[PDB]
């Protein structure tokens, strides 16, 4: 499972710039996506009812129910993780949004400085699943989904620029730092054609 909080992130980068290897090596969250839990069914009604549980649980007001499926049906993103999200960051609107793109802009700049600033066994340690190759790929797709087109057509007759822009910019940095993150794969090489031809074909 993935701790779907910013502080540990923000945390172990403001390490580098440190670097413990307890808190980086529970690495996995450094796959740069939110694949397996999209939005659920089975997730509204566990929240509905009030009580939550995470992979302690806790008891969940009206106020806090409306925030967190604004976030499911915002960002297609499971309801119980959308919870985690409100938890970790102040609770303030919604603050939910907000750590659901810094822990990911956190994340991916902190690949982003191993990639390319160390030349070793934590660049070992994160590229040798590899795995975050085969993620690359998927995480440059995903920035990419027009589901926020979607919303702002339906929108039309009502219309809400603001939350928006602001989303539209948190994902230009996440492909601006994703551009980052493949050169630095390309300096420190992996092996053979098949990458490049993949790519050339994205």
């Amino acid at each position: 499972s993935a701790a779907s909080l910013w502080g540990p992130y923000k945390d172990i980068w403001h390490k580098v710039g440190l670097l413990d290897k307890i808190l980086k090596k529970h690495k996995p969250d450094f796959i740069s996506l939110f694949k397996n839990p999209p939005k659920n069914v089975q997730q509204h009604e566990k929240v509905q009812k009030a009580s939550t549980e995470g992979v302690g649980t806790r008891l969940l007001p009206e106020q806090l129910i409306k925030e967190a499926f604004i976030l499911s049906d915002l960002f297609d993103i499971g309801e119980l993780a959308a919870v985690e999200l409100l938890l970790a960051g102040e609770h303030q609107q919604l603050v939910a949004v907000l750590l659901y793109w810094d822990g990911k802009r956190c994340i991916a700049n902190s690949l982003k400085a191993l990639i390319q600033s160390r030349r070793p066994e934590l660049a070992s340690m994160t590229t040798r699943f590899t795995g975050l190759t085969y993620k690359v790929l998927t995480l440059v797709s995903q920035i990419d989904v027009n589901n926020e087109f979607e919303k702002l057509q339906r929108e039309r007759g009502l219309g809400s620029e603001k939350h928006r822009k602001e989303v539209s910019d948190l994902i230009k940095e996440c492909r601006q730092s994703l551009a980052e993150s493949l050169f630095a794969w390309a300096c420190q090489s992996p092996l053979g054609k098949e990458d490049t031809l993949l790519l050339i074909g994205h």
